[PDB]
């Protein structure tokens, strides 16, 4: 029962250059790496649209549409796309430019819960959609959401 | 331990949660524990393989519980299934205290990896077969046929 | 967006201050912030040469105030002047708290950096071509800034 | 304090040598296997104490052969010995080319910590007693008890 | 080694450029040196307050030369100069090959640190004044002061 | 500083203990301090043979004291031995604390060994130490005394 907001709210992103600690024995970044990563901005979208404690529930569908050498530039940007009353639905992607041309790499979707110092589930403010695609993305998310339950 | 079986390349890691593992309340990041169990799945994948290998998808990452400082944490994988050139590894983690049994340990997370084998070139590869040998493992690996067709899908 | 305007090759990162980057009180060392500011000023440099690149000088690193555990900093890189084999790149990096009052400005600082061919010599540089106002007031003050730093690698 | 078993505390630890980890030509620089070593000694220790743990000596660390780049290494440990205020943990290393070689999975190093008890004020607690129950464990107790004695003696 | 004095914080740290030290070419990044730079200054900078400290300035990084794999370099920092409530910290990067001989030590980067002590609330503190006792400590105070002067008018 | 004597090799290393170097509690993880001293023991090796080196052992790591947040730690090392075809270094650690002031004190100590390979990975004969001082020469008989040693119970009987 607190304050309602909007996808622009919270929308956060992150730049990170794959250094040498991040990589394989070959030339190419640990899916681990990637992930901690989308898990910290998804964390942090979270974070802004709660201004509470928060943990991730469930990440459902990381897909890696391809892979990311050293020297590249990545942009994890992750924006919120749906509220159930106590959950959290954010779309986390990950795009790579080289420093060969700027491309997709990776994407996920993050579930996260709200909890109070005690660490109790709290209710969730809700996301409210200003245009026509957040709206969409919004009904996808109710789609995915019942389908977890099920 | 034959080569190709869930043996061959079943892999453990074990943890202490320290400090620069946690949030600010007590609890783990759920970044953290992802990047172990990717860690374990590319090993089991490696071991496999002995080959590059790279992470194609992760699905179903759940978190059943949290974990918090003090933990030891143990996150073990096994092969589970294969397809023409790809693996399914499934990644468990389990959580012991240190300091006192008011419960004991717990089951925290688990997920389904799946991996793909690489040339020197950057190809994808035919994979070496996983040959299930126990019941459990006919099992493991039907359900990882069918969760690879609906992924198709 | 032309090559070699300052637009082109501007970049910036955005880091999540995490444990590893802390003192043992809550504030993030000089040296991790050194670092990543001297990351985005070869990624402009890089961008602008399309060469190999090496840092020559960095001059005035100020740290305008702490950064916490748990703050977001955005570093951004752009070029400000070039010479005719060295380019002069500000770095600014900012912080936002997640934790939520007020963005502020943390540290500054400009790089020199050098254009390396293969054989690892020191090659001319594509010139900067400011477009608008600030473009040629901060070019002119880097015009500035070099100048005075060749003055002061030599006696009277 | 309660007594306890080998298998209660055994651990074990699997590590992708990655490039961080290297020498500049292709091996694993000694210090980078200790501190695997004795991490996996320390959740040991910890297991069986359930309390904060020191190290006290390490002794006879053998490197018995090279880790070279793309190995998966597994580094295990197991409870040997205790006295009344320390625990003998033995740490062995093997080594697995994940890349393709004709050379089998080898033994690549091999340790005895010793690790010691403490309270939460600092002073050092008697330690649960270890309980051998095979051949072997009653054999490498045995052993501990011997290296224990030699070890209180060459310090005098 | 009498506190205050500045053999008394004189500290120095020795690296092997390692291969995640590197460029994708043979050299290190400024960013590493950087780094490197300010943990020793830091150290250094604690040494002498005994409390707090945080980076307020870096100013005149100079790279004298590249630093190639394989190169042992030592970073060795000092302090200058205090003023009431800051303190200058003079680092120094030598390299020496261990790869092949006939190649001299020779000096690689340097620079002025200028750290602030901070208290538990994070108020910047009196200093403990440093007190020069050689020739050489007494003219590098002198220039200390001499450089604290100017930048505090670059601002003014 | 000649080399081949222990003046040109000696190395040392300075270390502000941060919080991912430490124990749940205060202290710092032994495998952080062992770490330490093996990056500057390699480099005394390094120095001394100015060629590729490998640890072959260490031996007896005493832990003295803990370490806790806010020391900075010294790790020095220099050369004590050298066989034919190995190299004894003794490393040792001391802690200052870096906060309200507990004085300054050994907290760890041991001798690695390492060996010197060539760019195929054969082991190769080492550059001899030469010992100047009292001090330099008694080490080095010690040196001796533990490398031989060494080569017995590693033998049989």
């Amino acid at each position: 029962n607190p304050e309602p907001n909007t996808v622009s709210y919270s929308q956060s992103s992150l730049i990170h250059l794959v250094g040498p600690s991040d990589c394989t024995l070959h030339g190419f970044v640990h899916g681990g790496v990637t992930m901690k990563l989308m898990d910290e901005v998804a964390g942090i979208v979270a974070a802004r649209h709660c201004k509470t404690n928060i943990v991730t529930a469930s990440v459902d569908a990381i897909n890696f549409h391809d892979k990311i050498r050293k020297g590249c530039v990545i942009t994890i940007s992750g924006r919120m796309t749906f509220t159930s009353n106590k959950s959290m639905e954010i779309e986390v992607l990950v795009d790579a430019d080289p420093v060969q041309k700027r491309y997709r790499a990776a994407s996920a979707f993050f579930t996260y819960v709200s909890l109070s110092q005690e660490g109790r589930s709290l209710p969730v403010p809700q996301l409210v959609p200003e245009t026509e695609d957040e709206k969409k993305r919004f009904e996808e998310g109710k789609g995915r959401y019942l389908q977890m339950k099920a």
